[PDB]
């Protein structure tokens, strides 16, 4: 039910996933990239893509 | 809001709704415009 091991373990899978969606784009690494959404877009994942904020001090 | 900025804006938005939609293509297509600018992304489960 809610709350599951496994849904943890997928959700965790999902978040290593768009970190490196995160650092794949932000290094030109166009292949991977692209990996890494197929990926999240075959599992339907509730992701939230924005530009990333100037927070320089 | 030069040119360039808008349609990273726009492909932020597009890979979103693609990947919530399950729309491998577009997903593909949304990430590789976005890798070849190298866009900074926030990206994060809601």
């Amino acid at each position: 039910g809610p709350g599951s091991e496994f849904m943890d373990e997928k959700t965790k899978k999902a978040e290593e996933m768009a970190l490196s969606l995160t650092r794949a784009v932000a290094g030109g690494d166009e292949q991977v990239a692209m990996k890494c959404a197929i990926w999240l877009a075959e599992q339907r994942v509730p992701l939230s893509v924005q530009l990333k904020p100037e927070v320089s001090p």
